[PDB]
Parts: structure tokens; sequence; C-alpha cells
């Protein structure tokens, strides 16, 4: 009926943010080459206060070049003694974040490591105090090339964890100067870190916020006992339609109110990925067609507004949160200097649904909600309203609610799947660009020379690495082939997913079936090297070792093979080729119907060879293991 908002008798715990993650793996992989203005725009929907989601915290992969769930991102260290701060993407997502809001808070977090780390084996806590050199020299490297001030550093995503490595980086950390740099642990479940937090006094000083992953708005009794912070440092991971926009709204209330959680942060980010990888389109909005400048801003970033533009981390929650009688859920905050803002949300079932977990049915229905100011709040007369509906209209402003007649109460009607946010701050805006260009396929002719001297990106565009990693690279030696494309990975990461045996790089439209792939492959390892061109590559990502398709490898003791999977087990044709190692030749895959054809410099090697059909995919290049190769003049001419 009534619901008290007071806060005479003390405030609740203090807030920490509303964020999300870009990684794990390779999320924004197709948003670097978005064209202007539009690549702008998308990032001010995202970070620019007061205008869309305006996130309070970013969470961005540290690259360890394995495979982590839409791709792999690449590593500081690839090699030992290797040190290079300017590759993949997260480095220049961080500069537009702070440009846009310098108050953002960055954290980083890996999910894979380079095998050189290992010593031999797939192991991250062989050596403790090498692995935490790795991670501390990229909390530096952020620092000393761009400027970067690294806010929290985590430990091994939905990994285990090693109470030495921690306390190993702390000390770390403390030696080069990084006492300012916190510590998450373990993005994992609750447990063993907070059992681990109550038993060893050491562990409890060094470990500054608890993390758990989707923890179904609820915590355990060890993690509240810490009094360590608590935080949903991973959740959401669900499609952007109006139903994710359901569970994020509902969850981001809920997360405090039953699991006393100061903060919640999305996975992922912005869906810049092709669709048909793993959980596509689940970012908090839609940026997967930079050829086109298409983008959608997807209803969960109106929803995060609602809490995001009128909440800062540093405001406190009131005593007086809760549940409404009749379902859905209230939060209120204050900023200590007479600002209060509500959060109202009253999500049904059937339309706020997480892949994880999924929720046992509950009714919600119409209702009508009186609240009552006290203490301190009982001044406040005025209060901005926003509000939502989902099915529908996103965060239109409505018309000021006066509470003049000295009872600091009012009542609201609520229905289902809306949300409200009443706050005494003016500042809030529904940021509006232009409509972007029209969706539009994957260009059904595309061509890629490669022959970029100075590129902003150390990787060519549209190219998502699945397996290994691929970088434009120089070589002044040759004056053919100077720009190509190369896969530089020489061993198997320490793995988060389960990699291919096989690098492997995908491109275009998954729903191509006829095509025409033509590049130039250089092999560099005598003898045992080869690499391939592939078309119909049906999947990737966590699934990469699972894809099928048309695979033409050609290996460098003189023959090739055609296969129907990245693994090698199925045979279409093969035979002996004139091919050797460090040698230019120049492959052609063509796939029709049910038949297939190869060329070796324009020559035919293998024609009319049966292939499944229906089929559709990617193309692809790659490399038989972790092996260089160099790759150059890619073409594609395909049907959808
Ligand atoms: C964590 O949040 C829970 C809410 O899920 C708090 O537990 C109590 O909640 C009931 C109603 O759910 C209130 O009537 C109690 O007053 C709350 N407890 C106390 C001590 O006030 C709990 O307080 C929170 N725990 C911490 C450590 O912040
Ligand atoms: C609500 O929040 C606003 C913004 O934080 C407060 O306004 C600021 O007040 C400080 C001093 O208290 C000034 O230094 C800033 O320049 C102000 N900024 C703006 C944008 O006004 C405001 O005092 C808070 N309280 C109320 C009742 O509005
Ligand atoms: C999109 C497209 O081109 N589809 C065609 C299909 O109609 C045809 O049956 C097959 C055999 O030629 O080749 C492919
Ligand atoms: C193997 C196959 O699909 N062949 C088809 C053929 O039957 C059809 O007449 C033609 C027209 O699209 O496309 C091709
Ligand atoms: C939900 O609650 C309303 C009102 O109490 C009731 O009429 C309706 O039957 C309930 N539905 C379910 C599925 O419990
Ligand atoms: O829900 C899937 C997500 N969890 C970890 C992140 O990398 C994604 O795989
Ligand atoms: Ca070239």
């Amino acid at each position: 009926g009534a619901y008290v908002l007071d806060d005479s008798d003390g405030l609740g715990r203090e807030f920490d943010g509303i964020g999300a993650v870009s990684g794990g793996g390779a999320t924004s992989r197709l948003l670097v080459n978005y064209p202007e203005p539009y690549r702008s725009e998308i990032l001010d929907y995202l970070f620019k206060p007061n205008f869309g989601a305006s996130l309070h915290i970013l969470k961005v992969e540290i690259g360890g070049d394995g495979q982590t769930t839409d791709g792999t991102e690449p590593s500081h260290m690839h090699y030992e003694l290797d040190e290079n701060y300017f590759r993949g993407y997260e480095w220049w997502l961080m500069k537009e974040a702070k440009k846009r809001n310098p108050d953002i808070i960055l954290m980083g977090l890996p999910w894979s490591f380079p095998g050189w780390l290992g010593k031999g084996f797939s192991w991250p806590y062989v050596n403790l105090q090498l692995t935490a050199y790795y991670v501390v020299r990229w909390i530096l490297g952020a620092k000393h090339y761009h400027d970067l001030d690294i806010d929290y550093i985590g430990i091994w995503n939905e990994r285990p964890f090693d109470a030495n490595y921690i306390k190993e980086l702390r000390k770390m950390l403390d030696y080069q100067g990084l006492q300012r740099v916190r510590i998450i642990a373990s993005d994992n479940l609750w447990e063993p870190i907070s059992s681990s937090l109550l038993l060893d006094q050491e562990l409890w000083k060094v470990v500054d916020v608890i993390g758990a992953h989707y923890p179904g708005t609820y915590t355990v009794w060890n993690a509240k006992m810490s009094g360590k912070k608590l935080w949903s440092s991973e959740d959401f991971s669900t499609i952007n339609s109006n139903v994710g926009a359901g569970c994020w709204s509902r969850i981001l209330n809920q997360n405090y109110i039953n699991g006393n959680m100061t903060s919640t942060i999305a996975w992922n980010l912005v869906a810049s990925y092709y669709e048909e990888l793993p959980y596509g389109r689940s970012g908090l909005m839609t940026a997967q067609e930079p050829w086109s400048g298409h983008y959608v801003v997807a209803s969960p970033i109106w929803v995060s507004a609602h809490t995001t533009q009128f909440t800062q981390p540093g405001w406190y929650y009131l005593k007086t949160v809760g549940h409404l009688e009749k379902g859905g859920s209230y939060v209120a905050l204050t900023d200590g200097l007479g600002n209060l803002t509500i959060i109202i949300e009253t999500m049904s079932h059937q339309h706020s649904m997480c892949i994880r977990p999924y929720l046992p049915y509950y009714n919600v229905s119409h209702q009508l909600a009186t609240f009552t100011l006290k203490g301190s709040l009982r001044e406040i007369q005025e209060l901005q309203v926003w509000y939502t509906k989902l099915g529908r209209l996103h965060f239109k402003q409505l018309d000021t609610l006066w509470l003049l007649d000295g009872s600091g109460s009012f009542t609201l009607e609520l229905e289902e799947d809306e949300i409200f946010t009443l706050t005494t701050l003016t500042t809030g805006r529904k940021g509006s660009y232009p409509p972007p260009p029209s969706s539009k396929p994957f260009p059904t002719n595309y061509k890629d020379d490669f022959n970029v001297e100075y590129p902003l990106f150390s990787e060519a565009p549209n190219f998502a690495d699945q397996t290994g990693v691929f970088e434009y690279y120089m070589n002044n030696e040759d004056r053919e082939h100077r720009f190509t494309l190369r896969q530089v990975l020489n061993q198997r990461p320490i793995t988060w997913a389960a990699d291919a045996s096989s690098t492997i790089s995908v491109i275009g439209d998954h729903h191509w079936t006829n095509m025409t792939v033509q590049c130039d492959v250089y092999i560099e390892t005598p003898r045992s090297g080869g690499v391939f061109i592939a078309g119909r590559v049906n999947k990737g990502g966590i699934l990469i070792r699972s894809a099928t398709g048309v695979f033409f490898w050609i290996f460098a003791n003189g023959s090739y093979r055609v296969t129907a999977d990245l693994g090698g087990w199925i045979t279409y044709a093969s035979g002996h080729a004139d091919v050797t190692a460090k040698r230019w030749y120049t492959l052609t895959l063509g796939i029709k119907g049910y038949f297939a054809f190869g060329m070796l410099n324009g020559t035919i090697l293998w024609k009319n060879v049966r292939v499944k059909y229906p089929g559709h995919g990617w193309a692809a290049i790659g490399t038989h293991t972790f092996e260089f190769a160099q790759f150059d003049n890619f073409r594609v001419e395909a049907a959808r």
C-alpha cells in the first residue's frame, strides 16, 4: 500500500556504478571500422553523459591470444621479450570512453594467456611472479602509452583462482607504484572466494571486491559476512530485444535488493560481432555492419539510462528499498546533497527472462503505489519523471509531479513491464542522432590487398580471428608482397575455450552459399607447414572446433587436401601439388551447389568434387597449426 522512503535512521550501501563488458571475446570487433559520423554516434550512445546508456563502468578483456567466445583478442606479449601496447581495440575503446566521460571506471580482466607463460604447461599458476608480471605490464602500459588509469584488476575469468597468485599480484602492483589499483575476485561463483576470505586474513586484506557471475540477484552468507563490496561483475548476456531489456531492467534493481550487490556489469557492451557467432546480438545495443553504417539503438540502452543518467558512483542506496505488493520492485538513492532518485520496475515474468538463470513463474498485476518521503526527503516537493514501456515507448519524459500539499507523498498507478524514474535531477536527456543507413548484407564482391603502411588498428577490417591472431605485416625485403596479413602465434595459448588445432579467421556473410574465394598464401615453416582457404564455414567462437564447410589445404611437403571440417577428419579430395615453403602461391576455391573446385596459380588442381549441400557460411583463411604464415590480395565473390 504505502512505501516509506526515509533516511533518518541511516543509509544503505554505497552505489558503485553500472557498466558493461568489452571482450570475452572480440565483441567490439566490427565497431572499429565503422565510418564517421556513425562510429562516434555509437560511442556517444554508450558513454556520453546525459545522452544514452551513460555508463559508469567499462570492463575490457586483457587479450591473451586465445579464443574467448566470439573470437580471439591479441595480447601485449605474444612471445617472451615481446611488448607492444598498440594491438587490438580495447586501448582505443577505453580512450573513447574516457573522452566522453573522464570519470568512467575502468577494469581489466584476463580470459586467456599466451602459452609461453605456462612454461610447458597450460596453466597460469606455474610461475606466479611471471603471470603477475605479465598482467601488471598491461596496467603500466595503459598509463604510459594511453594515459589510462586502470581502476580494477581481476584474476582469471570463470576459472580457478590461486590465493598465492592474488597475494603476489598485490605485492607486484605495490612494487610498481600501483597501490591505487584495486583487486576484484574471482569473477566466477561466490565460492570458494567468499569462504577463503573468512579463513585467511592475508587474502581478505588484498581483495577489495567480490565479483560474482550470473548470481540470479542473490548472494550468500559468507559474502555478506566478509563486509566486502559485492558486484554482479558479469550478468545479462541475453538477446537485446524487449525481453532482454526486461531482464536487464529487473536485475538492475533486484541485484541490490535481493543480493546486496552495489554494481552490475553486462556482458556485453555492444554487439559488434557476426550474429551467427555464439550469443549473437547480446549487447546493450547492436552495431554489426561497419560496411553499411547501420546500427540499432536497442531497448537496453534506455533501460540503463533510467539508472545511469540519474545516479553516480558514490551515491548511497536508501535503507528503504524493496518489492511491490503485487510484483516488481523499487530502489532509491541520494547523493547527500539533497538529490533523490527513485527507480521503479514492474517487469513481468514472460517478458524479462534471462538466459542465466531462468526464474520460476511469478505474478505481476496492476497496482497502486503510495510513496511517502521522510527524514531529509520531506522537504522535497518537486520530482522529474521519466517513463518506459516495453512491448513500445522508450525513455519519454512526463509531466513533473508536485508534492506541494506538505504530505511529502504521492501515488502512482502501475501496470506490467514499465519503468519509472523519479528524480530531483534536471539533467536527463533522451539523446538523439538522425537515423543511420538501412541494413545491408556484406558486399557480394569484396577485396583487400592489405596495403596500409601505418594502419590505425593492428588487424585488417572484418577479419574475425577464431583461433590464432592475424596482423598487418610489413616486409621491406619484398616488393610485390611488402604489405601482407600474417598469423603471428607460434604456440597454443593457455586457453579459455577449446581453440582449434588450426588457426582461422572468418569474414563475410554467414548466409553465403555460392562463393569463390581467392588469396595469395605463403608458408613460412619448411617441410611441415600448411595453410588453407575456405568457404561455407558455419560455426565459430566457442564452437570453432566444430566448424564444417569446404577447406582447401596446401602443405610444404608437396601435397593438398580438401576437407569438410576444420579438424581435417573428413576428406573430400586429396593429392600431390607443386608446393614448398617460403614461396608465394595463389589459391582459388570455388563452391557452387553440390560441387567445388580448386586452383593453384590459376590452373585447375581439382574440380567437380562433391561437397555437402545445402550448406552456408563465411569465407576464411588459416594455418595448419600455430605457425607463421602470410596472406595477400584477398578476394571473395559470393551469392547469398
Ligand atoms: C543485505 O541485504 C539484505 C536484504 O536482502 C538485508 O537483510 C535484511 O532485510 C530485511 C528485509 O529483507 C530487513 O527488514 C532487515 O532490516 C535487513 N537486515 C538488517 C540488518 O537491516 C541485509 O541487511 C543486507 N546486509 C548487509 C550486510 O548489508
Ligand atoms: C544535486 O546535484 C547537483 C549536481 O551534482 C548539485 O549541483 C551542484 O552543486 C555543487 C555544490 O553543491 C556545485 O559546485 C555544482 O556546480 C552544482 N552543479 C550543478 C550542475 O548544478 C546540487 O547541489 C544537488 N542538490 C540539489 C538539491 O539539486
Ligand atoms: C495473477 O494474479 C491475479 C490477481 O491476483 C489473478 O487474477 C491471476 O489469476 C493470477 N495468475 C496466476 C497465473 O497466478
Ligand atoms: O554468457 C556467456 C558469457 N560469459 C563469459 C563471456 O565471455 C561470455 O562467454
Ligand atoms: Ca599486399
